[PDB]
């Protein structure tokens, strides 16, 4: 999206959002390796991807002059 401008969006949001948002948006991992790496179930992942991105989708939506 923006700049690495990212690192400080992301860091504006909660620990748990924002690593499974980081590791499935900005690195690429799938759900179910992130998953493993955050040792959650894949649902709970999943439903903290939805909360992080709906955070996030409310900054860039601020940053609408």
């Amino acid at each position: 999206l923006p700049d690495s401008d990212v690192k400080q969006a992301l860091q504006a949001i909660p620990e748990e959002f924002r690593i499974a948002v980081y590791l499935a948006d900005v690195e690429g991992f799938a759900y179910k390796e992130i998953a493993d790496i955050m040792g959650t179930p894949i649902g709970t992942v999943m439903s903290r991807l939805h909360r992080g991105r709906r955070q996030l989708r409310g900054m860039l939506e601020d940053y609408a002059r």
